[PDB]
């Protein structure tokens, strides 16, 4: 599914991401926009052999099992395919474990390089929330 900006904002809000660990909703929407262009089916393979999955581009070396990333750790205890669903629940649940890990949202390269330190509230401007 390719989300609209406000539709995803609303879905993330319902799943408890607004101010989760201090990160306002705009941060989460910005990170999804630059990680996947709001497409739940996005995949990108990395040079280390791991692959990033879904709306928030969660990586198979640490967080999910895709059966082809050797010595990977499934800390979210989920097949990576679960992260490509039109229902974002699995993605949100796994993201909450990632952002709690120590480095906050710096775990997402697209967030750190394109969202961090920008006016992230712009991403939820206009939305009924
Ligand atoms: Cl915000
Ligand atoms: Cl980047
Ligand atoms: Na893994």
């Amino acid at each position: 599914k390719v989300f609209g900006r406000c539709e995803l904002a609303a879905a993330m809000k319902r799943h408890g991401l607004d101010n989760y660990r201090g990160y306002s909703l705009g941060n989460w929407v910005c990170a999804a926009k630059f990680a996947s262009n709001f497409n739940t089916q996005a995949t990108n393979r990395n040079t280390d052999g791991s692959t990033d999955y879904g709306i928030l581009q969660i990586n198979s070396r640490w967080w999910c099992n895709d059966g082809r990333t050797p010595g990977s750790r499934n800390l979210c205890n989920i097949p990576c395919s679960a992260l490509l669903s039109s229902d974002i629940t699995a993605s949100v649940n796994c993201a909450k474990k990632i952002v709690s890990d120590g480095n906050g949202m710096n775990a997402w390269v697209a967030w750190r390089n394109r969202c961090k330190g920008t006016d992230v509230q712009a991403w939820i401007r206009g939305c009924r929330l």
